[PDB]
This record gives C-alpha cells, sequence and structure tokens, in this order.
C-alpha cells in the first residue's frame, strides 16, 4: 500500500488563548504502560464534501481555544520538571492519501501496518520541537477515510484525549463543547511530606511478533460470564472481569507455562472515580494507575475462570484512595521518573498485560459524515499487551486485540473461543 502525504498543516488555535506553564503531577511525568496512538475508519456516504479539510481544519482551530494546552509544547522548568508551556503553538494535521482501499485492513487488527495512518514523531529534536498532538487524515481509493490520532503522554490520558477528539468532532458538526475542560493538575500534587503506605511493584523497574483481534458476540460474552457458577463458587463477577480473566488464562495456556510457573497481568486502571475527593468532571491530564494480580499458572489454568476473575477482582478493589495517594507519594520519592521505563520487557510472557476501552467513547467522533466504523489502537507496540474494544455497531459484542509471539497466536485463538 503507498500512503503519500499531500498536505500538512500546524493548525494553530482559532483565536489568542492564555498563556500559562501549566504544572504536570507525577503521573503525568511517568510513561503510562498502555498508551498508544489510535486509528478510526469511516465509510463514504456519496456525500461529495466527505471529510473536507477545510471543514476539518476549521473545527480543530475552533477546539483549541478550550483545549489550549493541548497547542502547547513541553518545556523544562526552574528546577528541571517538564511542563506544558500554552504557547499556541499548534496541532500537526496531515492528508495523505492511499493508493489502496479500507478494505485492505481487513478485520482492522493493530499490526505494525497501521501505524502508517498516523504521523511519525521525530522525538530527538529535544522536547519542545515536537507538536503535542499529531493527526492524520488519509484519503483512501474507494472513497472510505482514517483519522489517525497520537498524543504525547505528558498532556492527556485517553478519557481526556477522547474528550478532545469528541469536543473536536462537535465543534465540526456546530455543537460548542458540551463539558468544558477543567485544567489544574495540582490536585494530583503528592502529599507534603510524602509518605506511601504500600509497595508499588508497578512503579519499581525489575532487578516474531503477532497480533491479532478477535470477536465474542454479546452471546459468548454472556455464556462467559454464567461460567461464575461452576464448581459452586456463589461469587458474581461482572462482564469485565470474566472476559479479562479468560484472556488471561488463555494466554497462559497459549504460551505453554509449567504449573508452577507465576504470571503478572498488568491492569490500566482510571483513578478518576476512585481518588477523593473525585476530580472534576472534564479533568485534563491523565489518572491511569496499574492493577498488578500475580498468580501460579497452574492455578489459573486448572481452576474455573472465576479464579483469574477473582484475582482481577481484588486486585481492582484494592485500588482505592489510599492506594492511590501512596502512589502519587512513591513517585514524589523517586529521584528520576524517566528512569520508571515501562516498556516492552514490562508484558513479555509470562506477564501480560489488558487494558479495556469498553466504557470510553471511542466511537462518538462524528465529524458531520456519520459515525466510525471502527475505532481501536493504531499498532501494538509491545507483545503481551491486550485491548478489549466495544462493538462499533452497537451489538454487545467485544472484541480482544492482542499481540503474542506468533507460535502462540493460534492457540490463543482456539482457547479463546472454547467457552
Ligand atoms: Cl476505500
Amino acid at each position: 500500500m503507498k500512503i503519500e502525504v499531500k498536505e500538512s498543516t500546524m493548525v494553530r488555535p482559532a483565536q489568542e488563548t492564555p498563556g500559562r506553564n501549566l504544572w504536570n503531577s507525577n503521573v503525568d511525568l511517568v510513561v503510562p504502560n498502555f498508551h498508544t496512538p489510535s486509528v478510526y475508519f469511516y465509510r463514504p456516504t456519496g456525500s461529495s464534501n466527505f471529510f473536507d479539510a477545510k471543514v476539518l481544519k476549521d473545527a480543530l482551530s475552533r477546539a483549541l481555544v478550550p483545549f489550549y494546552p493541548m497547542a502547547g509544547r513541553l518545556k523544562r522548568d526552574e528546577d528541571g520538571r517538564i511542563e506544558i508551556e500554552c504557547n499556541g503553538e499548534g496541532v500537526l494535521f496531515v492528508e495523505a492519501e492511499s493508493d489502496g482501499v479500507v478494505d485492505d485492513f481487513g478485520d482492522f487488527a493493530p499490526t505494525l501496518e497501521l501505524r502508517r495512518l498516523i504521523p511519525a514523531v521525530d522525538y530527538s529534536q529535544g522536547i519542545s520541537s515536537y507538536a503535542l498532538l499529531v493527526l492524520q487524515v488519509t484519503y483512501f481509493k474507494c472513497g472510505g477515510v482514517s483519522l489517525g490520532v497520537g498524543m504525547r503522554h505528558h498532556a492527556a490520558d485517553g478519557f481526556s484525549g477522547l474528550h478532545f477528539i469528541n469536543s473536536w468532532s462537535d465543534m465540526a458538526r456546530g455543537l460548542d463543547v458540551t463539558l468544558p475542560p477543567f485544567i489544574d493538575r495540582t490536585l494530583l500534587r503528592a502529599r507534603d511530606p510524602p509518605q506511601p503506605q504500600f509497595q508499588h511493584i508497578e512503579y519499581q523497574p525489575p532487578p516474531e511478533t503477532a497480533v491479532s483481534i478477535f470477536k465474542l458476540t454479546r452471546e459468548q460474552i454472556s455464556a462467559l460470564k454464567a461460567k461464575s457458577k461452576e464448581d459452586g463458587n456463589t461469587i458474581s463477577y461482572s462482564s469485565y472481569e470474566m472476559l479479562a480473566g479468560h484472556v488471561w488464562r488463555c494466554a497462559c495456556k497459549a504460551r505453554g507455562l509449567e504449573v508452577d510457573q507465576g504470571t503478572k497481568l498488568y491492569i490500566a486502571t482510571d483513578g478518576r472515580a476512585r481518588l477523593r475527593p473525585s476530580l472534576p468532571p472534564g479533568y485534563f491530564g491523565n489518572v491511569i494507575f496499574t492493577a498488578t494480580p500475580i498468580a501460579i499458572a497452574g492455578d489459573l489454568e486448572f481452576k474455573p475462570v472465576w479464579y483469574a476473575a477473582s484475582k482481577i477482582h481484588d486486585a481492582l478493589a484494592r485500588m482505592d484512595n489510599d492506594y492511590l495517594r501512596s502512589a502519587l507519594d512513591y513517585l514524589e520519592l523517586q529521584p528520576d521518573l524517566k528512569a520508571l521505563v515501562r516498556g516492552a520487557h514490562t508484558f513479555k510472557c509470562p506477564n501480560l498485560g489488558i487494558t479495556s476501552w469498553v466504557r470510553l467513547p471511542i466511537h462518538d467522533a462524528d465529524f458531520g459524515w456519520g459515525r466510525p466504523i471502527f475505532m481501536g489502537p493504531g499498532g501494538i507496540a509491545y507483545e503481551g499487551l491486550s485491548f478489549i474494544l466495544p462493538s462499533p455497531t452497537n451489538d454487545g459484542s467485544m472484541s480482544v486485540a492482542i499481540s503474542l509471539q506468533g507460535e502462540h497466536m493460534k492457540l490463543f485463538q482456539s482457547f479463546l473461543y472454547d467457552i
């Protein structure tokens, strides 16, 4: 597939915006595990102005007025801490053309080939040299379009980033911002003095890859949830805990782990509902923390799926305000946060990462020509990472996108359908 860039624009906010040196909390400075660019696919409607680039760029420039930090750049304060200089320098918007068709991407699994739909970022001319958000609209031969989105993690997590992208789509339709962003990350300042109450292994560094996507129907999901009754168990677990448990159990079996091999599952957890007092709605920044259930492979494989679900349940139930405040305090005491590199190491066999986008508004971006037929990660960056996606047809199905070693993938597919 040839992808040609046709035009590139640095889009500035539509009018001047306030200056500010926007402070980053310790969870805006840590690289989140599950940070990823995303891609949306749209089918042509027959409209002659489908994804008109002037309409998209004018709306983007208007959306950057209330979301002005998105238009800013990174810089170091007087103490060397990375902050966002809100200078309105703008967001990169690339228009590209493909000589292939949307159907060339098949089920839209996040292979490295999807990275080609998001602008590449040259993070080697120093922290100020690049935009915090890069966007690419690619026009395909049969009229389909992709939108690729790459946002630098200091700016926002996925929740705040989709707020922006949805708000841009609203403006493209003529609706002003429905929930204005609340911009003040000092609400996540650590205590003074900082005093952790727990160990936080998720921030302690440790002392061929294939990617696929697999659809489970609403009935398969309901059949999985019903397995909580197995072997007399009386505790009900949610669709999410049972599906996440089943993905973990299936990955252990597909990798052929020994009965006494240990496995850590890292689960992205949004702190917005859990912190006290809870953050104002529209909080703009990062609030993702990591839960870490640990189990023996023989127990996960040989006990019913509710055992893996129970471990996930217990681990998420530990993620309360006390735990999240402790995590911020632990980070405050570390000499170097850049050093807390959460990379390829972390999710490799026998460990695993799972993040769910089921409760995120990933299909709400309608720029005037309809909601997307698919939205998902634009390429999965580390082997051992998995994403649970809600259905773009609103039919109660859920898709599991995952990266595994190639010789484990067909086993994983086989075990995922053993429900
Ligand atoms: Cl097409």
